[PDB]
């Protein structure tokens, strides 16, 4: 008989000190007053500004819509990426740093300073946890080191669709049993929960199981008006939560330390920067010379190619154009890196030129079809999922507010391509050219 227990059951706390101990509770009472007041407003202020959207994200080769609406805030530059969909920063006055609104602006500076507070927090109690066992700071630093925050919202009465938890009886799923991915090893997350206005199925909960485990009766913690919680150390790895929905509107901002070191801004184009080193690079048109058909340097300007393309390209179009409602942080960094990509759209092109021509002896031909053969097959291959993923029945449900587009994507008519946006062709091609004996 799967059960849970809340604080009701006599045994709760026992078996929270036991199998859940890197869980840490900070009742409402512990954070101030008036940063109470002005996080639940920017709450307000974002939602009354529509600035939540249930993500398309894809899990198991489906497409699924989240029943909460969520808004990513962190460092300006910054993106977290879960269930294949990269969520981009809608960025918050982080030092040194003309993009968003009034109102919206005045919220990330918020929930900010609701980041530098749970940051503290969260240090002070990671080194009571090392103080506790035994019985670097450096490293506690860094897993507390909060880069951005997922906010989440739903209004059960107007998302009533929710899955009953399989396995414990905690009733209505908001967000099912999962891990947070994309996470620094071992990092923290820090979670203010802000309700309106067995378990009480009319408050909301946040649900902990054991991996693996539904025989270890699973924990349901009470949240009210802001209570936070910390998922410490490795308890996101070790164990799955899930959030138990009541029955009042509720937000959460769910800070983490997202595991950035190929999602940022800076990271993509210094990416961009080494693949056209390759390129002559002394007037800006179309007749891209390349200085090199050395295999590895194909090789890695053809992934390059993929990863701003995929990555970024189609991720940020798919959900577009929908955070330009609440920033254009964004939008001259995506032309840029469309600029970059259609370069090496010209590169590629070159590359295929290249092996297309006579002189090149049929031994150095065929190094440069293995170097790139597995990068344009991918390319093939995830331009037929992303097109598809743009125009399946429920993506074409949402609003033109959230319409995905499946941007680049041309037509054979349009001269300001040089090749095909399909590769099928091309691909067979080179194929064949390998095979030849
Ligand atoms: O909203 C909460 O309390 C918990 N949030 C999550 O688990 C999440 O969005 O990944
Ligand atoms: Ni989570």
């Amino acid at each position: 008989r799967g059960s849970h227990m809340t604080p009701k059951d006599d045994e709760f706390y026992q078996q929270w000190q036991l199998k859940y101990p890197k869980l840490i509770l900070r009742e409402a009472s512990s954070v101030s007053e008036e940063l109470h007041k002005e996080v639940q407003e920017a709450f307000l202020t974002l939602h009354k500004h529509g600035c939540l959207f249930r993500d398309l994200v894809r899990i198991q080769g489906k497409d699924l819509l989240t029943p909460v609406s969520r808004i990513l805030i962190g460092n300006p530059g910054c993106t977290y990426k879960y269930l294949n969909t990269r969520l981009f920063t809608v960025p918050w006055p982080v030092k040194g740093s003309k993009h968003t609104e009034a109102e919206i602006a005045a919220a990330c500076e918020t929930f900010l300073k609701l980041n530098d507070y749970l940051q503290i927090e969260t240090i002070q109690a990671l080194e009571e946890l090392a103080a506790k066992e035994k019985a670097d700071e450096v490293d506690i630093k860094s897993r507390a080191a909060y880069n951005v925050t997922l906010l989440n919202f739903m209004d059960p009465q107007k998302m009533p669709y929710l899955k009953e938890e399989p396995y414990f009886g905690m009733g209505k799923m908001a967000v099912s049993w999962h891990h947070d991915e994309n996470l620094v090893d071992r990092s923290a997350v820090a979670v203010y929960s802000y309700s309106c206005e067995g378990r009480d199925p009319d408050i909301w909960h946040v649900g902990f199981k054991i991996s693996w485990d539904i025989e270890t009766p699973g924990l349901a913690i009470p949240l009210h008006q802001g209570d936070c919680y910390f998922m410490l150390d490795d308890l996101n790895a070790t164990h799955q939560h899930c959030v138990l929905a009541g029955s009042q509107p509720r937000f959460s901002s769910t800070h983490r330390v997202a595991e950035c070191s190929t999602g940022t801004l800076d990271y993509i184009l210094q990416r961009c920067q080494l693949a056209l080193q390759n390129v002559c690079d002394d007037v800006d048109n179309d007749d891209v010379s390349l200085k090199s058909f050395e295999p590895a340097v194909l090789k890695q300007g053809e992934e390059i190619h993929n990863e701003v393309e995929f990555e970024w390209l189609r991720q940020f179009w798919f959900q577009g154009n929908r955070y330009r409602k609440c920033t254009d942080w964004w939008c001259q960094p995506m032309a840029q890196l469309e600029a970059l990509w259609k370069k090496m759209e010209g590169v590629t092109n070159a590359v295929l030129h290249e092996v297309k021509r006579e002189g090149l002896p049929v031994e150095q031909r065929n190094e440069i079809l293995t170097a790139i053969l597995a990068s344009l097959t991918a390319r093939q291959n995830l331009r037929r999922e992303w097109h598809a993923r743009c125009q399946s029945r429920i993506a074409r449900t949402l609003p033109a507010d959230q319409k995905p587009e499946c941007r680049p994507y041309w037509e054979k008519d349009d001269a300001s391509m040089p090749l095909p946006f399909d590769l099928t062709d091309i691909v067979s091609e080179l194929r064949g050219q390998l095979l030849e004996a």
